[PDB]
């Protein structure tokens, strides 16, 4: 159940996928007070990627929505180039810089950015910052991804506690 | 399996939805000169939208895949009030102005030109320009639309040929 690649989704001067765009912009309405984004499971797989009726769907829903839009990608959002760029930076210890252009291309880029602003949001909702920005890295990583196992989860993590920083 | 709606496909500057484009212009590179675009039996159900390897398809995959375009957008191309306007004009005989805005929403509009512009190129291509126009209006109508049961076919006959006039 694959969606075109980031490039044939959208362009300049759109900053991000209007699918991406359209269940944000839902659950920020909605419920950014919800444990939903939390959720490491993944959602059923999506067939239906018209969103006709996104603005009646429960937290849930949305969320899953945002899961599968990572998982429903041709690759990886996070490029094994970009990976292997923020990874050396990540251990030789900001990563922020590997995951922009051109290491990691620019509707990817994009599109990272505009999650990562929805993900601070949500962490910022939470009762405590850290222990949100870790669970979200779990979470995230390797939806974003796809040596240590954490990787995926600590990259991520470090990515948002940069956002939260700035 | 169900593509966004085209609203959500693109923006302006962009003129048509970019699988679309990736399509014409693979098939437009190869093979106008092929059959594959006449045949109205509908194709296998499409799940992988990555195009990832659309340069190295044969005719036939892309003329399918174009079909496979229109048969998946979440409503058919030709909305029902553009439909009932064009059948009023048709029916009363200039179809064209019918198929624009407001009449017909500016994204499904670009889109029709867009195709048309492709069957355009292909009719030319065909031995003879009126039977050529005649096939690609049967195969193409129950695609765009989804009273006379040869209503859609005649449509975009008529359109194809105002569109020739031009
Ligand atoms: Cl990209
Ligand atoms: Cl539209």
């Amino acid at each position: 159940l694959t969606l075109p690649d980031l490039p044939e989704q959208f362009s300049p001067p759109d900053v991000a996928p209007p699918l991406l765009v359209k269940l944000v912009e839902a659950i920020e309405r909605t419920g950014l007070d919800s444990e939903s984004h939390y959720r490491p499971e993944l959602p059923a797989p999506r067939t239906d990627w018209s969103l006709s009726d996104v603005d009646q769907w429960d937290t849930a829903a949305l969320a899953d929505g945002i899961k599968s839009f990572l998982l429903a990608l041709p690759a990886p959002l996070v490029t094994p180039e970009a990976s292997a760029e923020a990874r050396r930076a990540l251990r030789e210890a900001p990563v922020g810089p590997a995951l922009e252009p051109p290491t990691l291309p620019l509707h990817r880029a994009l599109t990272l950015r505009f999650l990562l602003q929805h993900l601070g949001r949500v962490a910022r909702r939470a009762p405590a910052l850290g222990p949100a920005v870790r669970a979200l890295g779990a979470t995230f990583g390797p939806l974003l991804l796809r040596p240590s196992p954490d990787f995926p989860a600590l990259l991520v993590e470090k990515l948002l506690q940069e956002h939260l920083e700035e």
